């Protein structure tokens, strides 16, 4: 009754836990057949952002819930199946499942004039139910819609093979003996190339804009464990950048030596890509770096340097769009596409609505959603209060100006936070 | 007529090339159906030291013959199939195949009282032929016989699964869905574990004595490219050790943090194991480090720490014995098992017999066998000469004392040379 939680992935489970601890009644609605969010999809063969070789790139003890450690037998970087199993175990332990409605997709969420929210949901039959709830917490993730390149290169319509997005990608043994191009250089791109590199006959890695590729580990420590270290926090933002630049050079040399393009920005400016594999796969000839794709010639892909390769498939690892189809007016934004949420959570003008998990930090999101969940629970039952709308808008404007100043315009920049100072105010 | 070369792998092809350039007639006898030595066996499904995932761990431009570069499209670390194809291409280019007798196994080599050598060979039929040759060059490799642990752990005879050597290992998809233990920490052990780590359900890495595990690359340079660098040769043996120890720490931390045993010797003392993969496979939980195997309990392996695991297979990656079954008195040795060859090539008491490739340097053997081949060719047609037997024995005693002093006793220590000073005298 009191709260409808949309989604039972890592974020929504944290919200359900925080609400349950305060005696706040709630129901959690999940589209999938089980809890876990993206982490259970591979393994269920379901189409989603993950893939069968996906592991954490964050340390296990900083990715698990703080009051619910993962099994001691788990490694530092558990597999997706281990994470999914861990998340379902939490739900069981926390007593959340009697509040979870599976195979229930939220279709529409509207604010009623007297305050509560009307939520329409569709069950497994396809039936539709209309319920009213006092408040709504959105935990539906932001890796929802595939983002393919604005213009697909010329000739894509007359391509003898299959063009797909990483969402459609699952294993790679599905490309055994084939020839495949991977487009991009994010986390998905390097992992998928690496996987393809052991199944396909030829794996090409088409890159246009360079990113800094970083090993998962320096000095034996994970990069996220490094940021928590006190000596690292004692260093100045340039002593850090300096420290990393030197460590990278020693650990792997220069990016250009791998046939990759050098980024136009320093290591911490922009997104780093973590991989223990991709540079080595290039040295062994199992992945061939290329520049952008210029066109499609039947069974062949032509690149902007005049070279061409036969290709049975192209896998676009170009990311996801943040979308909220059940919100008619969408997530609050500032036209520029900049998200407008107070402390990254609260809409300034929609009382009783909250967004949890819509933050992109360095490292695991778990401590962030835990603090958001706890704060939202106290907002729900009146133990915490909000500023007036103007003052909330003041914090939003200040946060955005600091973002433009830092990452200027790009995409998704307006949910970026640094885990340290953000957690500090909770 | 003049020279019989035993073996048409990398070493024997180099010998044939050096002899052909001097007009020295020769025939090269090879057991296998083609040239290439170990490098063609995977790919032909043949049992041998290699495996289907085996790549060079040496740089391509320092592993190829100096007058015959590998294709420019080859990567830094070519696959075994690329190396095998490259070696056959050399043989064709160098005009060696009309001198090569394939599917011909040498059965016996005996010195006749008047000087020449009687060689008995067996062809494809199984027929035996006896031929006399003026001189014999042995290029039969030293990775011939499997070396399994002196005592297999108790209970091996009542083991529900299969115990095999790395010689018998080929791919790993042959262990799909299974549970496997790998014994050892050499090059074969880490590569095979890494491969198993993507096929098997569980891969355990049983290690007793610790070795230093080193990435194939530091500062973007291969470790063998580093040793040739002039700044590295300008450094003192401790400035080097010091330099590496620090670089390792930055590149991967400490071995003990991976659940591996720390070696009892500094990095350059003993054999280093090169791998870009094994430490990361451990962090992802895809390889589980263990100590020695204490026993076999049906379908389970018990380790010296009291733990146990179900296991369908155990792959012993414990190396190879150096053997010469066609030499009745064997390779000349000093009883201690120490090889007794002048400049690592020449027996002191057997005129007209030579051993090429029986050296273990840091990095690729190719420049060494090239210099040995050229020198042997000049020995064969009288353009170079040898010391008296006592003086040759003097060089052998000096070399051995320096070996014991350096690597003390161990196994195979008596063919170890440092590529730099060894090439320097040719
Ligand atoms: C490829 C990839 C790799 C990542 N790797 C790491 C990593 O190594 N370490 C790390 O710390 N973080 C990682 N992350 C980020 C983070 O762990 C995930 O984004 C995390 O799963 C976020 O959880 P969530 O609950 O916010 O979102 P999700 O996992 O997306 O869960 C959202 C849930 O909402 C449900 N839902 C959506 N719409 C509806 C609807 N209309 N009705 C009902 N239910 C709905 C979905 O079915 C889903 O179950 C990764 C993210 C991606 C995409
Ligand atoms: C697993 C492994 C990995 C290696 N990786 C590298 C690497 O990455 N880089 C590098 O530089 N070096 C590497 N080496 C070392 C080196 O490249 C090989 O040892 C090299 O193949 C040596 O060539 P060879 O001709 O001396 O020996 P082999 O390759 O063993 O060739 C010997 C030949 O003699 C033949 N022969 C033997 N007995 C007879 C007989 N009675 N009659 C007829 N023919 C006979 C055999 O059939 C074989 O073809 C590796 C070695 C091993 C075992």
């Amino acid at each position: 009754m009191r709260v409808c939680v949309i989604g039972a992935g890592l974020s929504g489970l944290a919200v359900g836990h925080a609400l349950k601890e305060r005696g706040i009644s709630f129901v959690c609605l999940e589209k999938a057949p089980d809890v876990g969010g993206i982490w259970r999809q591979p393994g269920a063969g379901e189409r989603g952002p993950g893939y069968r070789t996906l592991h954490l790139n964050t340390a296990k003890q900083l990715t698990g819930y703080a009051d619910f450690p993962m099994p001691d037998a788990y490694p530092l970087y558990p597999r997706h199946s281990q994470v999914a199993a861990y998340l379902r175990s939490f739900a069981e332990w926390a007593g959340l499942l009697d509040h979870v409605e599976l195979r229930t997709e939220v279709v529409s969420v509207r604010q009623d004039a007297d305050g509560p929210w009307t939520v329409v949901s569709r069950g497994a039959d396809g039936a539709q139910v209309s319920r009213r709830f006092e408040q709504v917490v959105v935990a539906s993730g932001h890796h929802n819609e595939p983002a393919l390149p604005d213009p697909l290169p010329a000739g894509a319509d007359s391509f003898a093979g299959t063009i797909l997005h990483s969402l459609d990608y699952r294993d790679g043994g599905d490309f055994a003996g084939r020839r495949v191009v991977v487009v991009g250089l994010g986390a998905s791109a390097v992992d998928i190339a690496a996987d393809l590199s052991r199944h396909a006959e030829r794996t090409l890695l088409s890159v246009r804009r360079g990113l800094h590729i970083v090993p998962k580990q320096l000095f034996g420590m994970s990069v996220d464990e490094i940021a928590e270290a006190p000596w690292w926090n004692e260093m100045s933002f340039d002593e850090r950048r300096r420290w990393v630049e030197q460590a990278l050079l020693v650990a792997r040399g220069r990016l250009s030596d791998y046939g990759l393009p050098e980024p136009d920005h320093p290591v911490f400016s922009s997104a780093t890509t973590l991989s223990d594999e991709i540079l080595s796969r290039i040295r062994h000839g199992a992945v061939t770096p290329k520049p952008a794709i210029a066109s499609f010639d039947g069974d062949r892909v032509v690149f902007t340097d005049g070279t061409s390769e036969p290709a049975d498939a192209v896998v676009y690892c170009t990311g996801f769009h943040m979308t909220f189809p059940f919100l008619p007016a969408g997530c609050p934004m500032s036209a520029d596409g900049s998200v407008e949420l107070y402390r990254r959570v609260v809409p300034a003008d929609r009382p009783g609505l909250y967004f949890v998990g819509l933050v992109r930090p360095v490292g695991a999101i778990t401590r962030l959603v835990e603090a958001q969940a706890e704060w939202v629970a106290r907002l729900v039952d009146g133990a915490a209060v909000l500023p007036a709308a103007d003052q909330m808008r003041e914090e939003i404007g200040t946060y955005l100006t600091g973002i433009v100043q830092r990452y200027g315009r790009t995409e998704g920049a307006s949910i970026q936070v640094d885990v340290g100072p953000y957690l500090a105010e909770f």
